[PDB]
């Protein structure tokens, strides 16, 4: 088909836009809010999906941050690695390879974000990567 | 099509289950043994594909562990990065970004797992990520 | 369809070959120059896409190396993580998880390669991973 627009909404009413394509048992979905661009002939700017502390569930265990989501599609995706910037309450920040999945719980989609230990409490996680999941349905 | 079940079997008779879809020149395959789940409203549990020392070929060079496989499909996949937990003979363990491919040798599929140096001999590698390969056939 | 051959060419006339498949809004493209192989029953050899200093734009900022490309297809791909070997002018080298995208600027495709800080100036980046992008067109 052609690519259909859609979105998820976070606990704090942040809107995560995506485009998707669904064929037989296949669902391919890309998040489109942070598609980086070259703004001139020589500079590439990354864009962030910015996820705040209030977007995550509590308690968090094992450097696993869970973003309950409302609306959009309901998939058990594979894991994709992303560029993360993990910002602490003290404004210190750590660049990490994160690992992201979409999963379903209580009929709600949730985004699972896993990363490494940091010396403090998290204020914000920024996903600097353009995320696309290829998923198998059923 | 709809997603067809299948599996590979390791040298020690471990069974690695997958689902796949094959269209024109495309083969998309997901391993399904370790699909993590939220077990309650607040806890996500990762599941592991556990690969033992006896599943790998010897000698191993350059932190490259090769798992000869029997049965299933025969593809030259791209490389996917995964979450690994590399467990040493002394029960010490290291969390790593691994890189995985499927390749064919002697008409047998083999899984290529590459990671970083560790201070010791490996007893076990656990893949904590949900793996899906998108492959081009011919 | 079946997989169509194609290529990009770098500023220094290096040829990057790929195969691709284009369906409705989907474009899937794999680079094929560095498909690793088992050369015997026990040894896997990685192959490199080797990108020289002269293939990149200047100035480089924020450990972002941009390879202007000519020919081939024009896509805004998602980000894929790769195995990189970053070789310095002093022949010292660092193994890294890189992050790669294809982007379009001035109607030209460009390959965006992002990695970590290194103690020196870069002579060469080797991509040791088999790269495939799944892309959404429009």
């Amino acid at each position: 088909g052609r690519a259909t627009n859609g979105q998820f909404v976070t606990k704090t009413a942040k809107v995560l836009r995506y485009k998707f394509v669904r064929w037989d048992a296949l669902l391919i979905i890309q998040f489109i809010d942070n598609i980086g661009v070259m703004e001139n002939p020589t500079f590439y700017r990354n864009k962030s999906i910015e996820l705040r502390s209030a977007d995550f569930l509590s308690p968090m265990l094992n450097n696993t941050y869970i973003v309950p989501l409302n609306g959009g599609v309901r998939v058990e995706s594979p894991t994709i690695p992303v560029q993360l910037e993990v910002i602490l309450e003290n404004n210190s920040s750590f660049i990490q390879v994160g690992f992201v999945r979409l999963t379903v719980k209580n009929g709600n989609p949730h985004m699972i974000i896993q990363c490494n230990p940091v010396p403090g409490n998290i204020k914000m996680i920024k996903i600097k990567s353009v995320m696309l999941f290829t998923c198998l349905i059923g």
